[PDB]
């Protein structure tokens, strides 16, 4: 309830843009290369979920993610990340609902259309009253499925930009 | 000229200082992870210059430059890797001297005391009359020189805000 209400910071995002007037395809580019390293990313999470569940390799891949999405203006992506780096940590012990956090939108009309539950993965996190980090795996496995909502909404907002599929 | 007369957008890089509160150390790790990677890449842009002289490499590593200097908001270093990267496609033909860039600064305090030359290489390509690229190796020698003007004014601007050696 502190994440930001859109999905692109255009402040942030008008200063890249800015620079395609001396290089065509530069926002662009960057786009793309940050499309590709999350959709790397996503999938490293969510092994590490999957098997070893490492708390500090989960912290330091949504570190990674946090950095590329917030210097290109994806604020809500890179508050998600936030949450997960925190949750690795132990520093945090919650995180909302997908219900919660769409509603936050300033736009609401953005996920008319669109099924928001589509690229969700099971939690297969078994609890136990003994591993003493079942609790946060599995807000971290809650919060990767947000983030990779956050993902989504952000393609589709960037393609309407760019006037093409991203 | 049309290069920034701030070092530092702020409007840019307060964004990213914004997620300190709940990872305290998060801008200051990027730009240290900046300062490493810029002083890399200023090496293998000389490299090239004194060896296999490859006009598209220089396109790149000003490429990478720029995306990550612009992200940061340090807009005078990213305006120069522009120019080294429009220079090394023949797009442009001209670079102007260290004096009318360094004039444009908003506070001109920050260079008392400096020797706006010290970090030069010496330009150790000949006008050869018959290759076409010297003249673009010369004004991106040039440029690389500035680079490293720029890059340290940033680190003594940035040194100040953190207050500590960066």
């Amino acid at each position: 309830s502190t994440i930001p209400s859109e999905i692109i910071n255009w402040t942030i995002l008008n200063e890249i843009i800015s620079m395609d007037d001396d290089d065509s395809d530069f926002s662009k580019g960057l786009i793309i290369q940050f499309i590709d390293q999350a959709q790397t990313t996503f999938a490293q999470m969510q092994r590490q979920l999957d098997g070893e569940k490492n708390l500090t390799e989960l912290d330091n891949l949504g570190h990674f993610l946090k950095g590329s999405s917030a210097a290109l203006g994806l604020q809500r992506i890179a508050w998600v990340c936030e949450r997960i780096q925190n949750l690795g940590r132990k520093m945090q012990h919650f995180f909302p609902n997908k219900t919660e956090l769409v509603n936050t939108l300033s736009d609401k009309s953005i996920i008319n259309g669109i099924n928001i539950d589509e690229d969700d993965e099971e939690i297969k996190i078994q609890v136990d009253d003994k591993d003493e980090n079942s609790i946060y795996l599995i807000l971290i496995a809650k919060a990767l499925n947000q983030s990779r909502l956050e993902f989504k909404l952000a393609r589709i907002e960037l393609s309407k930009y760019y006037n093409t599929n991203l």
